[PDB]
C-alpha cells in the first residue's frame, strides 16, 4: 500500500491588489481584497508550481505528472498544464487540465493520489489556477466576489500513511443551471439561494462520509481548508458538521474566490501561519458549478517547512489594479 | 487486486456528412449540427445500454474534450443531468486527442485504488468550432467500465506529454489569453506514441506477435503505418477508420474501439494496444486485456435531434 505525501506547497497572488475602495470608484461576502493578474493563467500556476517544486525539493525531472485544475485557460488546442511544463523544462510527465470548476484542485488531488497509488508516478505536481477576471462583466453581484491566482501542492509517493486518505467527490447535476455563463466555449446565471443551499448540502455530505469512512469524530479534526467562495457558507457547513469555527482556516478578506485556486492557497498560507502541525488530520472541502463538490481528510505527515525556496517572480507589473481593468 | 473491465461501448457520429469537394486518408468528416454536450450525451447512452448498467451505478464521468460547450459549469455535468445520473463526480479532462486514453487511464486507477464502481469516459469534440481544414470531423465515443477482479480492461499504462513540441500545434488565442508544423507534427508524434507503446509492452512482457489489435489515434495513415513499421507491428492489426469520419480529436480512439467490435475485430481475451497523440504535445499509449464479451447486452433508440440541414448548408 502507498500514499501520496504533499512534500511541497506553493502559491502565486498576482501583485496588482484591488480594493472596496477601488470598485466604490466604478461601481454602485467577507472580502475586502483581490488580486487581478496582469499575466495569463498558465503563468499564475507556473509561479505557483517553482515555489512547490522548491519546497519539496524535487528535481524537475523526477515530476511524471501535471494536473491543472482550472476553468479559465489561456488555451484549448493546446491545454496549460503542457505550458506549465515547458516553462518548468519538465520532461516527459503526463499533462493535463481538469474543469470540475472550484471543485477542480480537490478532484485533481484525488486523482493525482490514485494514479500514484495504483501505478508508476513517483512524484506530481497538482495545481489550482484562475484568471476569473477575464470572465467579470463590470457592470453586474459578481464582480466584487471573484479574484484571480494560483496555488500549487507536489505529491510524492510513500509507504508511510500521509496524504489524502479518504475522499469524496461529485456532482449535482440538477444544480447545473443556477451556475453559469453558458456563451464562453463552443456553444451569468447565478441564483444565491440554490447555489447556498446545495452547496452546504453537497459539501456537508462528502465530508461526513469522508470521516465516517476515516473513523474520526469532528473532534480529531485540527483544521479545515474550505473552499472560500463565501464565509457564511462556511460557518455554515462547520455549524452543520458540528465543527469548531476556529479550525476553519479562512482567507477569502485577502483574495476572494479564485475558484480551483482557494484551497490549495489556503493550504499553503495555514502551513505558513503555522496552523497545521506535524500529524494534524486536515478535512478539505469545496463545491463548484456543476454544481461539482466534494470533500477529503488529509493525514499531514512529519514536515510542515519548506526544504528550499525559489526566487520565482511573475514580470514586474506597471500597472494598477484599477489600470488593468480600463 | 481490482479491475476496470470495458463493459460497454457507443458512439455517435453526427449524420450531416462532409465530402471532399470544391467550394490525408480522409475521404469523408461529419458535421455536427450539435453541441458537444450532445453527441458525447448519445454515445454515453449506447454505452449505458451496450453495457446494461444502470444510470444510478455511475460513480464517475469523464469526458475528454478540446470543444466543450462552456468551461463553467463543465460538460461532464452537463452529460449528467441529460442522462440524470445521480452524484457521480463529473469532469472534463483537456489532453488534446490522447484525452480519451488518458480518461481511460485516470478512471482505471481510480476504480483500483479507491471506491468508484463503474464509470464512464467519453471523448467527444466539434472541431468544426475552429476551422478556418479537410483534417478534421465531429464525433463522440464511450465507454463504460465496470469494476472486476477479473484481470481485464487497462493494464499498463504509459502516458506523457513533449512539451518541446509544444508550439507546433496551437490555437493561441481561444482561451482567456492556427499553428501547424506538419513535419515536427509528425516526427515527435511518432517518437511520442512509439516509445510509449514499448515501455507499455515490455513492462506487460508482450511480444508483438502477441499483439491482435491496434486501436490508434485515426489522425493521419501514415503516422499509423509508421508507428507500427517502427514496432515491428502487422499493419493488418491496426484498425483504420479515418476514411469515414477524419481526425476527430479525443473521439477517435473510443469510436474505433468500438466500431472494431462491432465489426468483429476483436475477439474475447485479446490483447489490445491503444496508442495516441495530441497538441501539448500530448501522447500515450495502453495495453487492454479484453474480456468475456464481445456483444451488447442491449440496444438504445437513443438519437440526436433530427437534421434539417445539409453539411454544406451547416458551414454556411
Amino acid at each position: 500500500q502507498c500514499y501520496a505525501e504533499i512534500t511541497g506547497w506553493g502559491k502565486c497572488l498576482p501583485p496588482a491588489t484591488l480594493s472596496n475602495h477601488d470598485l466604490s470608484t466604478f461601481l454602485d461576502t467577507g472580502i475586502e481584497q483581490r488580486r487581478i493578474s496582469h499575466v495569463n493563467t498558465s503563468d499564475l500556476a507556473t509561479v505557483a508550481a517553482q515555489h512547490a517544486i522548491a519546497c519539496a525539493g524535487v528535481s524537475v525531472e523526477e515530476i511524471d505528472l501535471i494536473i491543472v485544475a482550472t476553468c479559465s485557460p489561456d488555451s484549448l488546442i493546446p491545454n496549460i498544464a503542457s505550458r506549465v511544463q515547458q516553462n518548468l523544462g519538465i520532461p516527459s510527465a503526463a499533462a493535463f487540465d481538469l474543469n470540475a470548476a472550484a471543485t477542480g484542485f480537490l478532484y485533481g488531488l484525488e486523482t493525482a493520489t490514485r494514479l500514484m497509488q495504483a501505478s508508476h508516478y513517483r512524484h506530481a505536481l497538482v495545481i489550482g489556477a484562475e484568471r476569473l477576471s477575464f470572465y467579470l462583466d463590470w457592470t453586474k453581484d459578481t464582480a466584487v466576489l471573484f479574484g484571480d491566482g494560483a496555488g500549487a501542492v507536489v505529491l510524492s509517493k510513500t509507504e508511510q500513511k500521509v496524504g489524502l486518505q479518504d475522499a469524496q467527490i461529485g456532482c449535482d447535476a440538477q444544480g447545473r443551471d443556477i451556475l453559469a455563463v453558458p456563451k464562453f466555449g463552443t456553444a451569468f446565471d447565478f441564483v444565491g439561494k440554490e447555489i447556498f443551499k446545495r452547496a452546504v448540502r453537497g459539501m456537508g455530505a462528502a465530508a461526513q462520509q469522508v470521516l465516517a469512512r476515516s473513523g474520526l469524530s469532528t473532534e480529531e479534526i485540527d483544521v479545515v481548508i474550505p473552499h472560500q467562495a463565501n464565509i457564511r457558507i462556511i460557518q455554515t457547513l462547520c455549524d452543520l458538521a458540528g465543527i469548531a469555527q476556529d479550525k476553519a482556516f479562512v482567507n477569502i478578506h485577502r483574495y476572494g474566490n479564485t475558484s480551483a485556486a482557494t484551497v490549495p492557497i489556503a493550504l499553503c498560507e495555514a502551513l505558513e501561519q503555522g496552523k497545521i502541525k506535524p500529524h494534524d488530520d486536515l478535512l478539505v472541502a469545496a463545491f463548484g458549478a456543476g454544481l461539482t463538490w466534494g470533500a477529503g481528510h488529509i493525514r499531514w505527515g512529519e514536515r510542515i517547512t519548506p526544504l528550499g525556496k525559489s526566487d520565482a517572480q511573475l514580470p514586474s507589473c506597471d500597472h494598477t489594479a484599477l489600470d488593468l481593468l480600463s
